[PDB]
């Protein structure tokens, strides 16, 4: 059944709840972002509205046809009535389109569920500084302080230096970026843009990028491989298996494969720097893991709450063991704690 996480008290919203069937007494669907465990369950069939970013509609409309006449796009920054409750969507810095929600119930309780996120400083100066947020439904993925990872600044420069490096001394040496998911687009734009070449994808790849919204899409992206010095695959296929069947595939005019995988975090974190990432080498293909994390490292997330200062956190990740829950409950306490709220 529908999880108490994904309703909103004193309303009739559920927030990324489309997998349970019709929610009784659900009057309005919320979807904070695309990807699959947050809209499992919706099609061209569904006859609820749904309500969410302009770019996640696009992709409601485009990729799983939703019909038009059930998609209720909002846009961001503005104070919106939806079934007579005042709402604001806020940029959650995690994947294209994706929204953190602010409710005003009409009792006075101000409530914000941040979706998936990526905390950041910028976010104490958004519509969040003007009022009191008594209640907040948390994005707790790395909710644990082993979770440290660079800035996707520092994270970007160093992709950017290796591939450029790497093509400089061999002219036929192909780079290869791995996806599953809309989100983490910076890594391989950035690369093309510093080799002077557009990313080559599938179709169906090149149509989800075609909903986002990014400035200048049509200069950087392209269906026409063999144009393309900088190859996006499934994630499936970034193993040297995959690797050597695709480098077949271009006919000889590449002799070397140069591969991307933008994990969330992994345990060579605790240890390594990002100026001291190394690959996985077989023969002429090179694997990198880089950690370009779409979410709030345990730092960020501290930031982040012990700004706000709410009087109830509700996660929304890792619910599902004993161990876990009691393992946030008392990160939240030691927050509160150190902070006075
Ligand atoms: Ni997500």
């Amino acid at each position: 059944t529908c999880p108490f996480y994904k309703k909103i008290p004193g309303t009739g919203f559920t927030v990324d709840a489309f997998q349970y069937g019709v929610v009784e007494g659900c009057t309005a669907y919320f979807l904070t972002h695309f990807h699959s465990d947050h809209y499992a369950g919706l099609s061209k069939h569904f006859t609820f509205p749904v309500y969410c970013s302009e770019i996640t509609g696009n992709l409601l409309k485009n990729k799983l046809h939703v019909q038009e006449q059930y998609i209720h796009p909002l846009p961001l920054d503005t104070e919106c009535i939806v079934n007579g409750v005042k709402v604001v969507l806020l940029d959650a810095n995690h994947c294209p389109g994706a929204v953190m929600i602010l409710f005003y119930l009409p009792n006075g309780t101000v409530i914000l569920h941040t979706g998936d996120f990526r905390a950041d400083p910028s976010m104490e100066r958004s519509l969040l500084a003007d009022q009191k947020v008594h209640m907040l439904y948390l994005d707790t993925t790395y909710c644990s302080p082993e979770y440290t990872f660079p800035s996707q600044q520092e994270v970007i420069r160093f992709a950017i230096n290796t591939a450029f490096e790497a093509v400089t001394l061999n002219p036929h040496a192909l780079v290869v970026c791995g996806t599953y998911s809309i989100g983490k687009e910076k890594v391989f734009l950035a690369i093309a843009d510093v080799l002077g070449s557009k990313v080559g994808m599938s179709q169906e790849k090149y149509k989800t990028l075609q909903c986002l919204n990014i400035p200048e899409i049509n200069s950087l992206i392209t269906t026409d491989m063999c144009s393309s010095l900088v190859h996006l695959l499934p994630m499936m296929q970034i193993n040297f298996k995959g690797l050597q069947s695709h480098l077949k595939k271009c006919g000889g005019k590449y002799n070397q494969i140069l591969a991307f995988r933008p994990t969330g975090w992994t345990h060579s974190n605790k240890f390594t720097r990002i100026a001291d990432v190394i690959p996985q080498t077989k023969g002429n293909i090179s694997i990198y893991g880089i950690p370009y994390s779409e979410h709030s490292s345990y730092l960020e997330m501290k930031r982040f709450v012990q700004w706000l200062k709410p009087q109830k956190i509700i996660p929304t990740v890792n619910v599902g063991t004993w161990k876990s829950r009691s393992t946030m409950e008392k990160y939240f306490r030691e927050w509160k704690l150190e902070a006075g709220y």
